Order: C-alpha cells, then structure tokens, then sequence
C-alpha cells in the first residue's frame, strides 16, 4: 500500500496562463515592458509553470511576402524565460478582434487582405456570400493565389522561420507547445457561429462551405457518389440564430437524417478534416525531432448537444450525433501526427445553462477526452470563459483528473495541461488571485512547481476509409461526480 502522505509526481498537471491580447501590438511593438514584467513576476510567484501567447502571422510577415520581423517576439520570450517561465507559442494565422468592444484588432496580412478585395471566395463564405476575413477558406489551402505561394506553403514558412528565428529557446527547452492554429480564433472547425453576422448564443449556426473552390469540390463529390443535382443545403438549414425544430434541416428526421443529408455533412465534415491533416503535416515536418509538443484546437460546441441533429455541432463541422462519434476521427488524424488535443471548454457545468439551449457541456467534455485518450494522444485543456469563482475552479480540477489522484502512481485519466484565461487586471485584485493560488496548488495535487518528449515524425497517411472507422460511437470513460482536489482543501471521501 502507499505511505500515508506520499504523493507520486505524474499526478501532476501544469498550469499555464494566456498572456493579454496585443502583448505585442499590431506595430509589431513590445509596450509596457516593466508593466508585463511584474504581472509575470506574479504569474511565477503564484506558481504557475508558464505561459500562452499568440504569435500573430499579421504582425510578423505584415510588410510582406517572406518580410518576417521576430525581434518584439524575441525580446517578450527573453523576458519570460528570465522570469523562470515556460512558452506555449500559437501559430496564430487567423484574426483577432476588430470590433467595437475589443481589447485590440489584428487582422492577417494587409496584402493577403488586398489579394481578398478582387478574390472574395478565398474567405469562409455562408448561404447570403457573405465572406469572414478571420481565417483563409480551407478551400483555398493548396490554390497558389498568395504571390506566387499556396495557403499551406506560406503556414509552413511561417513555421519554419519561426523554428530558425527560435532555435535557442527551441534547444534551450523554454517552448514547450506550438499550438497550430487551423482556423478562426485558432481553432480546428469553420467559422459557424460568427458574431461578426449576428449570432447569438444559442443559435444553431450556419454552413461556410459556400466559397467558389469548394463548391467545386462539392459539385464533383456529389457527382461521384452517383446524385449530380444534390445541392448544398438551401432555406431549409435556417440561418445562424434560429433553433433545430424551426428548421426542415435539423428537426427530428429532418434533412440531416436522409441520404443526402448524411453525405453531406460526412463531406463537409471531411473536409475540416483533411484541412487539419494537412496543416499539422507541414507543423510536424517542421518540428520534427525537437522537444516541443505539438498541439490543434478543439472548440466545444456544447449548445444543442441534447438535441437529437447536434446542430450547432455539424454546422462547426463536427458530425457527431448518436452512433456517429465526430471526435473520435479527429483524434485518430491527430494521432498520426503525434499531436495533442487541446480541448478550449472545460470549466463549464450543464445547470448553468439556459434549459431550451439543449446543452451538455459536461457530457461534451467526457466525450471528447475520452475519444482523445483511445486514440493514445494527450489531451490539454483551456476554460472558455472568464471565471473566479470556486465552482469554475472545481469543474477544472475534475477535467483535468476524472478519476482523481492516484497514491500508487500516474492516474489511469490526467489532462496533460491547462491553459488559464486570461492574465488581467481582474485576475490580479487580491481576493480572485488568492482563490486563483488555490486552484495551481491544486493542479499540481498539492506538490510544489518544478522535458516533453522528441516529437516523432508522422506515422502513414491514414486514408478516408479508415478514418471512418472511428466514427464507431462507444462508451466515454467514467467520471467521478466531484473532485478529489476541491480548492477549499477538504476531501469528499473523507
Ligand atoms: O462565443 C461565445 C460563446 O461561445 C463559447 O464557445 C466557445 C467554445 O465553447 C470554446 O471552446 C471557445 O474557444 C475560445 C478559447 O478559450 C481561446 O482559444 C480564446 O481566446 C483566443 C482568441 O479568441 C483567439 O483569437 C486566439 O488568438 O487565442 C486567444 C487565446 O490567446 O478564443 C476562443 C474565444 O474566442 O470556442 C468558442 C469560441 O470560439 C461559449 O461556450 C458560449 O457559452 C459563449 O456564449
């Protein structure tokens, strides 16, 4: 049996913090450095093991083609090494903010938003053409449109400057994730529920397969599987704030439902897919052989999850209802890659949602991490909200540990991180910040702070076929209903 106080280290989970937005401003300019250096002071003295950043494409190659300028980067990463802290670095290539009531804007490149202007459909594009410039349309991936490049070749440019220009911290072992960015707010699904559109929690969402390049893709599909005149759902999928039972395409036996139905969303779903193949293909042939993980993110569209079409699921490019797992597929590709799951809504409990949104976020969790952990990856985590509060803390705590500690050794079910948002004003008053030392203490199950493996090069291309073996629905992984580690220091199994 264990000795009584002993506490074996692989039940150990690292804590990482999400540094402020525009930490380097859009001028490609580190401000406040004095200011960042004591809120980092804090963030180590709270033990925190380290922390996340965006390294956005549209500040760094913002002059132009292959014009990178690593200097601001370079000098932020110094500056949280000497602070003892550990990097998490995102291939950001999408876009942040830009709107009213926001912290910062960065688009991407100025001159790829030039290329935009004359060629709209390299953008996401829903139902009514409208286009979102967050994120460059998966269709576009391997279309050398970008002077002279392809969508894919300048990602990994990009990852290879980004490797050369970091190499010293890259062998020093100070970055220890890059998570590759696949899409809007760098997440690995289409752009279904834009805010720039009008969507409102909980809407259903909308397709954005409706770009000239991968229409061209559907239409020869569609051919291919002997129905020429099948169109890409119309009127019938609703638009993004409506709910499943008003619409013909997401009703219980609805379109979603029928031949049609499930042919497209296994194409639309592919294609997602096979995006995040491909851009993790050139991150790994990038990072091979360096000791850095390798991450892509999942959102959890946990909103009509309870619903029989998952509506809000598919339209993000998830095609996960009953006896069909969508994540499972996902985690099988990620896999081949030697990837992790980065799963970005882990602190959320179902009774704090409104009833007719149909939402299962604890249910979503369960799924997602247990589909991740049968397909032998690690799965790390982020909250997807702002929160303080010892519920959200605890919810974490049982995420990143659903069966608790284990005193004989590593536990059987462990996240291999959490990633904290978000550093500000709010998470430093001292009240919040003192429940927030709690919660690292016991992310770390009550040791004190303190190394990834070499990253192996891809394993064969899976081909389409056997990637839908793993759309086999199955039974998730047990959880305990509370924490082992609650923040307030008691034991429920006394
Ligand atoms: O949209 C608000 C409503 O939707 C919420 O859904 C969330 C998912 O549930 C999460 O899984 C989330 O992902 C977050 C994530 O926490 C983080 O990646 C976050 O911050 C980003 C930034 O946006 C991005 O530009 C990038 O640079 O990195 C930042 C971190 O440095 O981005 C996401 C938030 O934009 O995904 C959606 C949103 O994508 C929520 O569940 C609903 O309850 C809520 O009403």
């Amino acid at each position: 049996a264990p000795i009584p106080g002993v506490m074996p280290i692989g039940n150990y989970v690292s804590l990482y913090v999400m540094l402020p937005l525009g930490v380097v401003n859009a001028d490609n300019v580190f401000p406040d450095k004095e200011k960042v250096e004591d809120e980092l002071k804090q963030v180590k003295a709270g033990g925190c093991d380290g922390v996340m950043v965006d390294v956005w494409w549209g500040i760094i190659e913002a002059k132009g083609p292959k014009q990178y300028d690593w200097s601001a980067y370079r000098e932020l990463f110094q500056l949280v090494k000497k602070c003892g802290l550990k990097i998490q670095a995102i291939m950001s290539f999408h876009q942040c903010g830009g709107n009213v009531g926001d912290a910062v804007f960065i688009p991407i490149p100025q001159w790829i938003l030039q290329i935009g202007d004359k060629n709209p459909d390299i953008f996401y594009t829903n139902r009514a053409g409208n286009r979102n410039q967050e994120y460059l349309s998966l269709g576009v991936d391997n279309q050398r449109l970008f002077q002279g490049r392809t969508a894919l070749e300048m990602y990994r440019d990009f990852m290879e400057s980004f490797r050369d220009n970091m190499a010293d911290f890259l062998k020093a072992g100070d970055i220890v994730d890059i998570e590759v960015g696949c899409g809007a707010a760098g997440e690995l699904r289409y752009p279904s529920y834009p805010e720039t559109q009008g969507w409102v929690f909980p809407g259903i969402g909308e397709f954005q397969c409706y770009d000239k390049y991968m229409v061209a893709d559907w239409k020869e599909a569609v051919k291919q599987a002997g129905n020429a005149d099948w169109e890409m759902p119309g009127k019938g999928a609703g638009t993004y704030n409506d709910t499943p039972d008003k619409t013909e395409f997401f009703r219980p036996n609805g379109t979603y439902k029928t031949d049609m139905g499930k042919f497209f969303l296994t194409w639309y779903s592919n294609k997602l897919i096979i995006h995040g193949d491909q851009v993790l293909e050139e991150a790994n042939k990038v990072f091979v052989g360096l000791r850095v993980n390798i991450a892509a993110k999942v959102s959890g569209i946990h909103w009509w999850y309870n619903h029989v079409s998952h509506a809000a699921e598919l339209t993000a490019g998830f095609y996960n209802v009953a006896g069909r797992d969508g994540y499972r597929p996902i985690a099988r590709m990620l896999a081949r890659h030697h990837a992790t799951l980065n799963f970005t809504c882990l602190e959320m409990r179902d009774s704090e949602q409104p009833a007719e949104a149909k939402s299962a976020p604890q249910e979503l969790v369960q799924q997602v991490l247990s589909s991740g952990w049968k397909e032998y990856i690690d799965v790390a985590g982020e909250n997807a909200l702002p929160r303080y509060d010892a519920t959200a803390y605890n919810q974490m705590l049982l995420n990143v540990r659903p069966n608790g500690v284990n005193l004989n050794g590593p536990p059987k079910l462990k996240m291999s991180g959490l990633t904290y948002l978000r550093l500000s004003d709010d998470l430093l008053q001292t009240d919040n910040f003192e429940l927030f030392k709690k919660f690292v203490k016991k992310m770390h199950a009550d040791l004190d702070p303190s190394s990834p493996a070499v990253l192996e090069r891809s394993n064969s291309a899976i081909t389409i076929d056997e990637l839908m073996e793993a759309t086999k629905g199955s039974r998730p992984f047990p959880w305990y209903d509370v924490t082992d580690m609650p923040v307030d220091g008691s034991n429920p199994f006394d």
